[PDB]
This record gives C-alpha cells, structure tokens and sequence, in this order.
C-alpha cells in the first residue's frame, strides 16, 4: 500500500518532476506515495531509507547523492525483502532489483553530433573546440554522460575537448567554474553542460563576460531553459522524461509483485529540443 | 548555379520530404535545384548521375538504391570536379565528399528499448517474441537498423527476434510478408518495422487478420503513421529530418568549396514519437 522515494532535493526542477511524477503514478498504481528529500545531505538520505525499511514499505525507490554511501541501507532494504529501485541515477547493488534512467550515453553521443553539426551550420568551419562542464562527480549519470559524448567525438579529429571542470550540477558552482575557463583565455567554440542547472551557470558567466556566438547545450527540459533557447541565447536541450520513468519504474514494481524476471536496467526516451 | 539530387523514387513519403527540402534549402542557398528519380532503376539512377555531370551542375546529392553500381559514375563526377553528396543512404567511395544521414544504429537501439519497455508496461510479462520486417536488401541503413536493434537487446534474454524478412521498404510487399508471417503461426509480441510504409502494410496485414494487442512501430515519423500512432492503431515511429539533412549538406558543400577538411559523415537527430 505504500512506496517511499528519497530524492537528492526539492532544488533541481528536474527531482521536482520526479517528485511529482511520482506522486502521480504512485496513485495510479493504488499505493501510498511517501516523499522524502535528503537536501543534499547523505546522512539525512540514509536515514529515510532506514525509516522506509523501518515502515515495512512495499518499495523504496531512490534517487541517490551517492550510492555507495547507502550501500548498507540498502542491503537492509533487501534483507527485508524489500525491493529498491534506482530512479534516474543508477546504482549497482545486488539489493537493487532495477535501475531507471534516461539513457544518458545515448543522450552524451546525441549531443556530441549535434554539436558538430551546428559547429558547421553556425561557423562554416570543422574545428571544434569544446568545454566540458560535468555533472557531479562518482553518480553514474555523470559519467554516462561524459562517456557517451567521448564517444561521439572519439573519430572526430576536427572535434577535441578542450577543458572539463565539474559544475556539480549547480548554478552558482558552474558559473563561478565557467568564469574560470573563461579567464583562463583558452579558446572554445562550444560548451557541453551536463544538466540545466549547469546552463543556466554557464549563461551567467558567458553574459557578464560579454561572450556570445558559442553553441551551449544541456540536459533536462527545464522551463527556463526551454525558453533559453526560445530566446535562442542557447542552441539546445534534451528534455528527459521524470513521467516516462516513473511509469516504467512502477511497471518493473509490479513484475516484482509477480515473481518475474526483471530486466536490471530501463532506458526512458528524450527528446532535443532547439 | 545548379545542384541535382537523384533519388530511387517518388514515392516514398520520405522521399518526398527529402524531395521537399533539397528544393527548399537549394533556394535558400540560391542555387537553382534539379531533381531526377530513378524508379528502383539502378541504370536510370547511373544515367541520371552522368547527365548532371554533363550539364556540369555545380554539385550532385544522391539518395541511391546500390551505392556500388554508381561507382563508375559518381568517380566520373569527381574526374569533372563536381562534389557529390550522399543524403539519407550512406554511400562508401572516396569519390564521395560526406554522407548526411541519421544515426541508424542508433534509432535501430531506441526502437528496440521501447519495445522492451513497452511490452512489460502493456503486457506485464518481461517476455517478448519479436518479428523484423525489413528494408532492401544489404544497403547500410537495413544492415544498421538491424544491428541497432540487435545491440539493444543483446543483454535481454527474454526477448527475442523469431522471425526477419524483408519487405522492401514498400506496403503491399510487407502486407503481403506479414501476412505470410501470421499464416506460418509463428508467435509474436511485436513488429519492429524498418521504415513506416512497411508498418503501414503490417497495420494492414494484422487488421485483415483480425490480430489485434501486437506492439508495432515504425521509422520516418510519415503523417500516416504519425496519426496511426496518436489514435493508437501503432505504437510508435523514430521521426527523422529530411530537412536537417539537407541543411547539413549545403553546409558542407559551402567548407568543401573553401577547400576545408570534411568529415566523412554526419548524423542528424531523430526521436521517438510516442
């Protein structure tokens, strides 16, 4: 009857989807949805998995700060039995049934083409110099996503990266990075952002700078963003689907209540939006 | 000021996108714009090659039906300094300047995650029997659909293809096939169709049969099949841009005259339409 889910914050507009998507779904499945926001605070996150444990929940879903940090949480979950699923952020643990997400290397590899392809369109030139502001550093979702754009440029020589600094998929942090690489003097034709709160950053640096005609890009869907690029101050976002995942995540659940065979993971489809 | 474009047909809806934008973009580059169609006629496609040529159009787009029979011609268009391009269908010669196409693989691997995705959410089961309806015969965007789709389930052994036949990328030859499928009484969950005129052919092979809960998509994101799938008579087509494409090509057309070094091929964004 109830399914708890713990989320890195209320902050990010994209948990805020998960959240509500996860109210949403929760009820269309006929279960309780208990919400819990760890507010960027591991002990916190780890607690409310303890006390979803402690309520005998039919599921934890999570959406994880760091999953090592959680490790035995969870495996109390399991103990229990009682199944977790990773929501948006992978974690690989044997206490975890499946993990949910966008398929962030797809996503990677995606905007690393389209890059490219605007590179030529907007400069008329091949060479791309390209800065790297990554998401927070050991969550899978950063490293996926840093991966896949490798990926998409590794037999690209016209294409290189140029400078990667970790924006931990804050604003204030990935604006105050980005004015680095941008007092650094080194020359960049285009900025990868692994989110929009990290655009949103980066926009910031780029205007107080007086620095205009680079292609910036992120990841999420985010209202603000969306507009951005409305207003064409940024080329491009993908938009991830916190509905789309909610929905599988609820439908591996129920597999799992049949005693089925469970695919570990589950891709959610984006969509790029210029 | 000219550019031809060759294409195997006029019939495909795709094809006329493609026909559309090689117009639209032609102009917006002021260049006048030559079209030919070759009718599936890999001679008429030869001829049509070298009768640009010998207009001496200033640069040659081609979406063919054997990218080998036009070596001759195409390395003929070189020897005469006119660039050739190929759109939508890759073509391997060095004779060939770049091909702008989508990312097969890639829509191939996307396809083939909705269908998983899709069957455990609509059947509630993690097994899945899989028919593949085929395009022409050993031409890349075939071959790279299907190991897209191949990559995409690799690590699902619960779902399965347990039937591929082609169906020339035309309706009645894959109503025809599909229905062939259907008296063979093989079991099967889903079609993954390799472009939308074959779904169209499979919607009808399965209507007449009187088969109905099959998951069924498509690749193009043609009106037809757009509008089957939002009155759920399919369940979904990867959307491509003709128009993407082009605006590449006459992009790269442009560094190609600067005499600018030119990736070999570029990829144009295609999404999942739910």
């Amino acid at each position: 009857n109830i399914v708890g889910f713990t989320i890195v914050n209320d902050k990010h507009e994209f948990a805020q989807r998960l959240i509500n998507a996860f109210k949403a779904e929760a009820k269309a499945n006929k279960y309780e949805a208990l919400v819990a926001t760890s507010q960027n605070s591991r002990i916190s996150e780890r607690e409310q998995i303890l006390e979803f444990v402690h309520l005998k929940v039919d599921a934890i879903f999570i959406t994880t700060l760091d999953d090592v940090y959680i490790g035995s949480a969870i495996e109390e979950a399991k103990k229990a039995g009682i199944p977790v699923f990773a929501i948006d952020r992978m974690i690989r643990s044997d206490a975890v049934v499946s993990s949910i997400t966008s398929n962030n290397q797809m996503i990677g590899e995606q905007l690393a083409s389209y890059i490219k392809n605007e590179l030529i369109k907007q400069t008329g030139r091949s060479t791309g110099r390209i800065v790297e502001i990554t998401g927070t550093a050991n969550v899978y979702t950063t490293n996926e996503r840093h991966r896949g754009f490798l990926k998409g440029i590794e037999n690209e020589p016209t294409l290189s990266i140029v400078d990667s600094v970790s924006g931990n998929y804050d604003p204030v942090t990935s604006e105050r990075v980005m004015r680095q690489v941008i007092d650094s003097g080194i020359p960049f034709d285009a900025v990868y952002c692994h989110n929009d709160d990290i655009a949103m950053g980066v926009l910031e640096a780029l205007k107080k700078a007086k620095i205009s005609g680079k292609i910036v890009v992120g990841i999420d869907g985010n209202r603000a963003i969306l507009e951005a690029v409305d207003m064409k101050s940024m080329d491009a976002t993908v938009v991830q689907s916190a509905e789309e995942m909610m929905k599988v995540a609820f439908s591996a659940l129920k597999l799992h209540t049949k005693n089925k065979k469970i695919p570990d993971r589950f891709y959610t489809y984006s969509y790029l939006y210029d």
